[PDB]
C-alpha cells in the first residue's frame, strides 16, 4: 500500500542523485540520503535548539 508514502506533500531531494523523501523522513534517523543529506542541513534542517 503506503498511500502516499514516497515523495509525499513535502518531498525532499537528495543531493547528488535524484532520491526523494517525504518532510516526515527529513532528518528521522534513517539516512535515506546518499549522505544523509535529509539528516543534515542539506535539507533544511536548522531548527534544533538543545
Ligand atoms: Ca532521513
Amino acid at each position: 500500500g503506503s498511500e502516499g508514502k514516497t515523495c509525499g506533500p513535502s518531498s525532499f531531494s537528495c543531493p547528488g542523485t535524484h532520491v526523494c523523501v517525504p518532510e516526515r523522513w527529513l532528518c528521522d534517523g534513517d539516512k535515506d540520503c546518499a549522505d544523509g543529506a535529509d539528516e543534515s542541513i542539506a535539507a533544511g534542517c536548522l531548527y534544533n535548539s538543545t
